[PDB]
């Protein structure tokens, strides 16, 4: 059945709750972003109001074939009324089109649902600064102190410098980047830019990227693999067998692959700096795992919450085990006692 942490009290609303059938009493279904664990259930047969960003609405129409009459896109940073309740959508610093949702309840309670997010100090100067938030529905993906990672900017610097050096030493090397969802576009787009290439990809992935309102996209991507030296493949194909196979398909145009896997966290982070990352190599294939995260580190999450000072926190991630739930509740109490709220 629909879990309580997907329901917004005092409303008829749910958040990211499309795989439970008709949720009894739900008058509006919000979708925070286009990732499969969150949209699971949606299709052309859905006949209830879906409330989302413009970009998520493009993807629903084009990829899932949801009918237009049931897609209700909202502008960001704008007070809107939905079934008699004031709401605002905020940028979540996740993947393209991802939002947080502020609900202003008729009784005066204010609720923030972060969806999936990477907390950032820039959020401290949005419409969130303007009133108190009582309840926070929190993306707790990496809510443990072991989870450190570098800035996205540091990671992209490493990737750009590594790719440019490789291809300049060997003009016959091919760069490959893995993907299995929207997000993390900066990785392959930044590398393509430094090399003076477009990124080549399948027709399905090109279609998906053409829904994202990214500026000058027609200048950065292509379905013509022959004209491109940065290729995108399914994440599943980023291994030695899958890459050897891909290299055969390129007909002796290339004699080396440098591949990138933009993972979330991996336990090389507890020890190793970005400067010190090394690839796994077999023959003329090298694979780099790089820690490009679109979720908050522990310290970023902690700073956001200690700034916001919510009265109650409802975790939305890692809620399935008692040991996880209890650990998270201990951190929330530490944060509250350190900061004084
Ligand atoms: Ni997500």
């Amino acid at each position: 059945t629909c879990p309580f942490y997907k329901k917004i009290p005092g409303t008829g609303f749910t958040v990211d709750a499309f795989q439970y059938g008709v949720v009894e009493g739900c008058t509006a279904y919000f979708l925070t972003h286009f990732h499969s664990d969150h949209y699971a259930g949606l299709s052309k047969h859905f006949t209830f109001p879906v409330y989302c960003s413009e970009i998520t609405g493009n993807l629903l129409k084009n990829k899932l074939h949801v009918q237009e009459q049931y897609i209700h896109p909202l502008p960001l940073d704008t007070e809107c009324i939905v079934n008699g309740v004031k709401v605002v959508l905020l940028d979540a610093n996740h993947c393209p089109g991802a939002v947080m949702i502020l609900f202003y309840l008729p009784n005066g309670t204010v609720i923030l649902h972060t969806g999936d997010f990477r907390a950032d100090p820039s959020m401290e100067r949005s419409l969130l600064a303007d009133q108190k938030v009582h309840m926070l529905y929190l993306d707790t993906t990496y809510c443990s102190p072991e989870y450190t990672f570098p800035s996205q900017q540091e990671v992209i610097r490493f990737a750009i410098n590594t790719a440019f050096e490789a291809v300049t030493l060997n003009p016959h090397a091919l760069v490959v980047c893995g993907t299995y969802s929207i997000g993390k576009e900066k990785v392959f787009l930044a590398i393509a830019d430094v090399l003076g290439s477009k990124v080549g990809m399948s027709q399905e992935k090109y279609k998906t990227l053409q829904c994202l309102n990214i500026p000058e996209i027609n200048s950065l991507i292509t379905t013509d693999m022959c004209s491109s030296l940065v290729h995108l493949l399914p994440m599943m194909q980023i291994n030695f067998k899958g890459l050897q196979s891909h290299l055969k398909k390129c007909g002796g145009k290339y004699n080396q692959i440098l591949a990138f896997r933009p993972t979330g966290w991996t336990h090389s982070n507890k020890f190793t700096r970005i400067a010190d990352v090394i690839p796994q190599t077999k023959g003329n294939i090298s694979i780099y795992g790089i820690p490009y995260s679109e979720h908050s580190s522990y310290l970023e999450m902690k700073r956001f919450v200690q700034w916001l000072k919510p009265q109650k926190i409802i975790p939305t991630v890692n809620v399935g085990t008692w040991k996880s739930r209890s650990t998270m509740e201990k951190y929330f109490r530490e944060w509250k006692l350190e900061a004084g709220y």
